[PDB]
C-alpha cells in the first residue's frame, strides 16, 4: 500500500500511435525511424505483459476515438493504462495526419469522473514529438481527486527540439527500449525514467553539417501525480 | 552510479520566498496561513542540513534579482540547491506583493549555462500557489550536458487548477510535505517524498465551505522532474 495493486489477470491494454505519414496541407516531413522506434516499443511493452496494440497514421478524431473507445472498455481486470504517442509536436498539441489535436484532450478521457474501471489505477502517456524551436546548446465514505493517478513522460522539456536519428529511431526510445529490456521489472517507475533521463542526457549528441543544429542536446520531462510506486511485477 | 553525489561541505542554499501581504491594486488578499508554511519549512529543511534564508513580501523586482544573485554564488562546496515559493499564483505566474512574474523567468537563472556552479547537481523548486481558477469536483564533448537537466519542481497543484490552504493550518501541501520529512526526510528518495505528499494530499483533504460553489473540492500536487540520478538527503551508506 506504498505500490499500485498488480494483483489482476491483466496488466492492461497499451496503445501505440505510430504517426508516420502527413497529409500535404499539414507541411509536415516525413519521419524516419519512427517505425524503429515503433517495434522497439512493442517488444517492450509485451515483455512486461502489456496487450499492445498499434495504430499507424491516425488523424486526429481518430485518435480521439481510439482513445475515448479504450477510455470506455472495461479495466476491472486490469492492473493500469498506457498510451504510447508518436508524432510531430509543438506546445500542448499534437499531430494527426490531418492536422493538430491537444494532448489534454486525448487524455481527458481517462479522469477518474470519466472512466471508472481505472479509478486509483495508473494511467501512463509517454510522448515523443517536438515540442517548439528551441535546440540545446550544452555544457563542460471518502473521494479522490479526477486529476490523480496520471502519469506523462515526454521525449523533451516544454519548447523543445525532439531528436530522432533516421537509421536508429529516437534518442529517448532507444534509451527507455534498453532501460525497460533490462530493468523493466525490478525498477520503480520513476527509478525507470530518471534512468533514461540520464541516458539521453549523458550519451546523446546530435550532428549536423548547418551549424544551428550541429552538437545540440536534450532531456526528457516526467510528470507525475501518482500516489503509489508502481512496479511492473508482482 | 545512481545517486547524486552528496559528499561536499554544505547541503547547499534554501530560499524561502513567503509572500503573505500584497498592494491592494493587484487585487489579492492577505494570504492567511502562510505564516505556518514558512515555519514548518523552515524547520524541516534546516533540519536537513540546508543553509535556510527566509525572504518576506518581496516585490517582483525583489524576486528577479534574488534568484539571480543566487544563482550568480558559488555552489562548488555545495551538493545541491532548493527555493521554495509560497504566493499567489495564476497558470504560468507567481505574485510578488508587486504585481507578477512568470515562474520560468525565475528559474532559467539556474540553467546549466547560467550556474556553472551548479552544474550536474539537483536544482530543487516546491510551489504553493494556485495554478488557475479551475476546481476538482472529486469521485468516491567529452559529453556536453543540457542546460535543463536536474531541474525538479514539484506544484502544489495541476496546471489549470485552485490550491487550498487552511488560515489555520496552514496549504495543504505544506503540511503534508513538511509533516512527511519529519518521519522520513532522511531515508527516502526525493521521488519517494513527493509521490507520498500527493498521496497525502489527493486521500486526506477535502475543502469545507458555506458556498457550495468551493465545498467539498479535492487537490493532486504534480511534480516535474528533469533529474537524472536519485536524490537522497545524506551520505549514509
Amino acid at each position: 500500500t506504498y505500490q499500485y495493486n498488480m494483483n489482476f489477470e491483466k496488466l492492461g491494454k497499451c496503445i501505440i500511435i505510430n504517426n508516420k505519414n502527413f497529409d500535404k496541407v499539414t507541411g509536415m516531413g516525413v519521419r524516419n525511424g519512427t517505425d524503429k522506434d515503433a517495434e522497439a516499443l512493442f517488444k517492450c511493452f509485451r515483455s512486461l505483459g502489456f496487450d499492445v496494440i498499434v495504430y499507424n497514421d491516425c488523424s486526429c478524431a481518430k485518435m480521439q476515438d481510439l482513445l475515448k473507445k479504450a477510455s470506455e472498455e472495461d479495466h476491472t481486470n486490469a492492473a493500469c493504462f498506457a498510451c504510447i504517442l508518436l508524432s510531430h509536436g509543438e506546445e500542448n498539441v499534437i499531430y494527426g495526419k490531418d492536422g493538430v489535436t491537444p494532448i489534454k484532450d486525448l487524455t481527458a478521457h481517462f479522469r477518474g469522473d470519466r472512466c471508472k474501471t481505472l479509478l486509483e489505477k495508473p494511467k501512463l502517456f509517454f510522448i515523443q514529438a517536438c515540442r517548439g524551436t528551441e535546440l540545446d546548446d550544452g555544457i563542460q465514505c471518502y473521494k479522490i481527486p479526477v486529476e490523480a493517478d496520471f502519469l506523462f513522460a515526454y521525449s523533451t522539456v516544454p519548447g523543445y527540439y525532439s531528436w530522432r536519428s533516421p537509421g536508429r529511431g529516437s534518442w529517448f526510445v532507444q534509451a527507455l527500449s534498453s532501460i525497460l529490456e533490462e530493468h523493466g521489472k525490478d525498477l520503480e517507475i520513476m527509478q525507470i525514467l530518471t534512468r533514461v533521463n540520464d541516458r539521453v542526457a549523458r550519451h546523446f549528441e546530435s550532428q549536423s553539417d548547418d551549424p544551428h543544429f550541429h552538437e545540440k542536446k536534450q532531456i526528457p520531462c516526467v510528470v507525475s501525480m501518482l500516489t503509489k510506486e508502481l512496479y511492473f511485477s508482482q
